[PDB]
């Protein structure tokens, strides 16, 4: 019929319209950051076990509030030096086995992680991580949280015409953004189940009510962006 | 006239585009390099008369990748700590009088200095001024440079039907960008002549020739975006 296809039309504009909106603010903000992140670490590589110098460079007050918090650990020990003031290494915390440093002791290079559940504050973020150099040998590594907040704002910013809401997950089928940030840190099955995380038009069945869902990708993070609406409610609207 | 009033409303809309584009690729560079002189600068008065240390970072790679040049100079014996692989600063080179540090000195934050083009070429330059600071005393400033090439890029991109183009000035008329870089650093009166530096729509007649012009400022640099048509043609192209 005719008004499925409007609705579907009327997701797919705001799932566009998401797609950019994500790219112009997590992914130039990312791009930003970058940067930052690889001259301090080439700073910090010119004294890379001092301790006490990297600590200084991470407490200036630029830095330290242009990141969640940033850290550098050691290859020969557990140990951090960090600028996170609500925070400190409990008796038990291996860098050296912590996504952004097995990343960047991996590909040798800065990466960015999937999206993951960060030890201090236990909400989800990503992080920047760099090797830490010293003549080809490898001392550390180091970690730069960016706090994905900017997503949360986005998705609670847009209403289907009130039959649905759009959502962010990893390539895994993580949710990281809905409006109800409860659903985050969850596979996003458990909310809507017999949906493929896949792009493209789906219909779906919940509970005897009907569900049209469309996925678009964010390829540099491969995240997908989901909009979801009830599609009885939209039917009568338009 | 609805054609005459729908090439305005036309040229409107690339003007937007422009703005859009400026703000996007040049306001969002400048904004990450800001950020990057910022964390630079404190990270020197960690210890700022160590000249060793202040050429160690202005040497590391992607800070010589993300800058023209960087340079540091000092507040009581006008010397400098710079990377510029082409210049070394003599004794007739006293930083002290040099824009970037009286602003930098006289507003202790960042500052932003107006564009300016390179004689000995077209190269649109702007440089990012920064206060140097030890033990709350004023010890000297900082410059970085920043060429400016994506404004060529923007305007080259750009064609008004084929009855115009856009350009790009500064506050005081100096052009910036120009499908024709031989007016760069000019006023823009010099190829365009008795039209205001002011937003808004004006109509000129030169050389018996009629002239569409609008004018939109980039509000955070204050330069000023022109679009400028034949409108005997863009009326042509309208009709
Ligand atoms: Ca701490
Ligand atoms: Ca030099």
């Amino acid at each position: 019929g005719s008004v499925r296809e409007e609705i579907e039309s009327l997701v797919q504009d705001s799932l566009m319209e998401m797609v950019k909106g994500v790219k112009n603010t997590i992914e130039s903000d990312l791009a930003s950051k970058k940067g930052l992140a690889q001259s301090t670490t080439e700073i910090l590589q010119l004294d890379p076990t001092n301790k006490a110098f990297a600590k200084s460079v991470l407490e200036s007050p630029n830095l330290k509030g242009s990141f969640l918090a940033i850290g550098l650990g050691y290859e020969s020990d557990a140990t951090v030096v960090e600028n996170d003031d609500g925070w400190e290494p409990n008796a038990d915390y291996d860098p050296r086995k912590r996504p952004w440093y097995v990343d960047a002791k991996r590909e040798r290079k800065l990466v960015v992680t999937e999206p993951y559940v960060d030890i201090s504050t236990k909400k989800i973020i990503i992080s920047i991580g760099t090797p830490v150099y010293q003549q080809s040998n490898f001392v550390g590594a180091m970690f730069y949280d960016v706090e994905l907040t900017q997503l949360a704002q986005l998705v609670n910013s847009v209403n289907l015409f009130d039959a649905g809401y759009l959502f962010i997950t990893t390539k895994d089928g993580v949710t990281i953004a809905h409006p109800n940030a409860e659903n985050n840190g969850e596979k996003f099955s458990q909310f809507l189940p017999n949906v493929d995380l896949k792009e493209g038009t789906q219909r779906i069945e919940l509970d005897g009510k009907y569900y049209l869902v469309k996925f678009a990708q964010v390829p540099s993070e491969s995240w997908y962006i989901g909009a979801v609406v009830d599609e009885s409610i939209a039917f009568a609207m338009v």
